[PDB]
């Protein structure tokens, strides 16, 4: 019952910023291994039948860890495209101006806390409480929602697999090349999303 | 200022198993990252004057971070060598055979939680309390030294980069492919000492 969600582009469409091969590994390899991991350890357990986000709520331990980890790999693919990057536009260009002062401001900061997560983990943009853009970051399989942080908007991959290929220990170079990346229609659905509450 | 002590081989002395590739990024760009950026850190400190170990023992933080990584593959680089692998001798062989029944109890348990650790983080066989031998699994930077959880007597890394030049998510052949290269001496060096306390 639980199927890992299709990409919305191709194997080639993030290109050279992210490699066919990375998305190879990480989409075909990585992602599906959550999926089927999670099938199995679910099966017959009262989590079978509720969806992924109630999972990604209520457990913990490897079934969170896998629950979790396909959630996050979806909302990362989404929060990428082809045609896309640079300056952003619409409402979450607005916010992003209110809420960080300005673009520059935020894609520094954001790019500093990717960049020094130590370990596997995230970065986030998150609608807090105050309905307020608000830079995240969680360890491992941790998400926002979990955690109750604020609501996703935007996150980015930091695990040593998401660039590994591609960029070596160079972390720094793949956050340079993930903001061609960034999806800002994406955005803009969950800040509207987020909003309504 | 602390030092990245030299290997006790060639780079390429672990190939096939570990190739060259990964050895020059692993030691050359992870392990010698961690030496400058220790020694950074720590520059105008109180622990700007002390030992390795003693910031292992006795930091947080970034700090605990890079000098427990430098630690940490220090110890993973004298846990294996090349003409090693295969059956264990002497004073380990005969521990091992009386804490887990064989060595092949010991090389399946440690493969199953070596595989099994979720994001980034280190095997590893230890001298306990209770003067048994275990295996214990620490996340990150985390060593059973720091813990009190043991003495170390092998480690093996399970970070992403340690494998995903040669095998990319292919964990299970990593640790596989380890088996061929653990150091036996070292092992019996560590019990050695371990065991007189
Ligand atoms: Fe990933
Ligand atoms: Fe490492």
């Amino acid at each position: 019952v639980i199927t890992l969600p299709k990409l919305k582009y191709a194997l080639n469409a993030l290109s050279p910023h992210i490699s066919e091969e990375t998305l190879n590994f990480h989409y075909n390899k990585h992602h599906a291994g959550y999926v089927n991991k999670l099938n199995t350890l679910i099966k017959d357990t009262p989590f079978a039948e509720k969806s992924l986000l109630d999972i990604v709520k209520e457990s913990s331990g490897a079934i969170f860890n896998n629950a979790a980890q396909i959630w996050n790999h979806t909302f990362y693919w989404d929060s990428m495209g082809p045609d896309c990057g640079g300056e952003p536009h619409g409402e979450i260009k607005e916010k992003i101006q209110e809420d960080f002062g300005s673009f520059n401001n935020f894609k520094e900061q954001f790019s500093n806390i990717l960049c020094g997560h130590f370990g596997s983990g995230w970065g986030w943009l998150a609608l807090n409480n105050n309905n307020k853009l608000v830079i995240l970051q969680t360890h491992d399989a941790g998400n926002p929602i979990k955690d109750n942080t604020g609501i996703p908007i935007l996150t980015c991959d930091i695990w040593e697999h998401a660039y590994y290929i591609d960029y070596r220990n160079d972390r720094a170079s793949y956050v340079k090349a993930w903001w061609n990346l960034v999806n800002w229609n994406f955005a803009n659905e969950n800040l509207k999303k987020a909003m309504q509450k």
